[PDB]
C-alpha cells in the first residue's frame, strides 16, 4: 500500500470497505464485519466500529445538506452520498443513480453537502444511467471539483441492475483522470478476484457487499492475500459455529428475543444460501419461532460434521 488508504485526515487500517446495504447492514452485522477484517463499514442515515461512516440519500441539495449536518451532530465522522442505487426513492422522488442522468443536480447536491459539514464527504456512484450513457469520468471530475474526498464506483450502470458482470474498465479510466482515492466495487467475491481488480484498476481500496452476507470473515481472507500473497485456509466448521452462534446471541440482545429471532433467521439464511442452499436444515430453521430453539438447532446442525 502506498501510504495506506485515506479518506481526508483518516487513514484506514486496510483497503477493504464493507458496502452499505439498507436492511442488511445493521449495527450487529457492521460490527461483525469490522471484527472480521473490514477497514471501514458504512451505515444508513436516520457508538459504531472504527471510523463512523454514515451514508445519506435524497435528491434535494438543501435536504441533503441537513441530513449531512444532523448525522454529523449524531456522531458521523465521514458522510457518504448515495448516487448508485438503481431503483431508490427518497421522499417519493427518484434518487441514487437516477441523479447521474443530470450533472447539474449532481453538482448542486455535492457542493451543498460538502460546505454543510466540516467532515470528509465521499460519493458512491455507478458507471452511468445506461450502457449508452456512461458519464463516469465526468461525474468523478465534478465530484473532485465539488470537494468530495473519496469516490466509490460500482462497475455497472443503473440499467445493469444486478445483471451480467461488473466491469473494471470505467473504474480504471476514472482512477487515471482523478486525484482523489477511488474505491473499486462490484463482484469482488474472493481474494484472487480482489487482487486482479486492484491490479487492473489501480484503485485505492475495494468495496465488498453481497459476498460478506454469508461469509463476514471474507475481509480478513482478502486482506491476508493482498498483504502476504498467501491464502488463509478455509474457516473450519467448528469456528464457523462459534462465530454464527455468537452473532445470533448478539441479535437476541439487540432488538430482544422477539424481533431478534426474525433477524437471526435472515442472517443465518445468508450463511445457508452460500454454504448449503438446497438443504434440509434451511427449511426447518426458517420454521422456528423461538430464540432459544434457534441457538439449539444451530449447534445441532454443526455437530453432524464433528
Ligand atoms: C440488498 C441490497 C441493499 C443495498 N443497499 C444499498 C444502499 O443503501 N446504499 C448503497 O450505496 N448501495 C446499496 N447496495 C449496493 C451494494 O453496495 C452493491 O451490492 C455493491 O455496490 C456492488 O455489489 P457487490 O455486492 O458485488 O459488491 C445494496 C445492494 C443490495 C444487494
Amino acid at each position: 500500500p502506498r501510504g495506506s488508504m485515506r479518506i481526508g485526515q483518516y487513514q484506514l487500517r486496510n483497503r477493504l470497505i464493507a458496502a452499505p446495504m439498507a436492511g442488511i447492514t445493521d449495527r450487529p452485522f457492521r460490527t461483525l464485519c469490522y471484527e472480521m477484517g473490514a477497514g471501514l463499514t458504512v451505515s444508513e442515515m436516520m457508538d459504531e466500529p472504527g471510523i463512523r461512516t454514515v451514508q445519506i440519500a435524497g435528491s434535494d441539495p438543501k435536504e441533503m445538506a441537513d441530513a449531512a449536518r444532523i448525522n454529523v451532530e449524531s456522531g458521523a465522522q465521514i458522510i457518504d452520498i448515495n448516487m448508485g442505487c438503481p431503483a431508490k426513492k427518497v421522499n417519493r422522488k427518484l434518487a441514487g443513480s437516477a441523479l447521474l442522468q443530470y450533472p447539474d443536480v449532481v453538482k448542486s447536491i455535492l457542493t451543498e453537502v460538502v460546505n454543510a459539514v466540516d467532515v470528509p464527504v465521499t460519493l458512491k456512484i455507478r458507471t452511468g444511467w445506461a450502457p449508452e450513457h456512461r458519464n463516469c469520468e465526468e461525474i468523478a471530475q465534478l465530484a473532485e471539483d465539488c470537494g468530495i474526498q473519496a469516490l466509490t464506483i460500482h462497475g455497472r450502470t443503473r440499467a445493469c441492475l444486478f445483471n451480467g458482470e461488473a466491469e473494471y474498465d470505467s473504474i480504471r479510466a476514472v482512477k487515471q483522470k482523478v486525484s482523489i482515492p477511488v474505491i473499486a466495487n462490484g463482484d469482488i467475491t474472493d481474494p484472487l478476484k480482489a487482487r486482479a481488480v486492484l491490479d487492473y484498476t489501480g484503485a485505492d481500496a475495494l468495496m465488498i457487499g453481497r459476498a460478506a452476507q454469508g461469509r463476514p470473515w471474507i475481509f480478513r481472507e482478502i486482506q491476508h492475500y493482498l498483504d502476504t500473497g498467501e491464502l488463509l485456509p478455509p474457516l473450519p466448521l467448528a469456528e464457523v459455529k462459534r462465530l454464527l452462534c455468537a452473532h445470533v446471541r448478539e441479535l437476541h440482545d439487540f432488538y430482544g428475543p422477539a424481533k431478534g429471532y426474525r433477524i437471526a433467521r435472515k442472517h443465518v439464511s445468508w450463511y445457508l444460501q452460500e454454504h448449503a442452499p438446497n438443504d434440509q436444515f434451511r427449511r426447518t430453521f426458517n420454521a422456528i419461532e423461538d430464540a432459544s430453539e434457534q441457538l439449539e438447532a444451530l449447534e445441532a446442525y454443526f455437530e453432524n460434521f464433528a
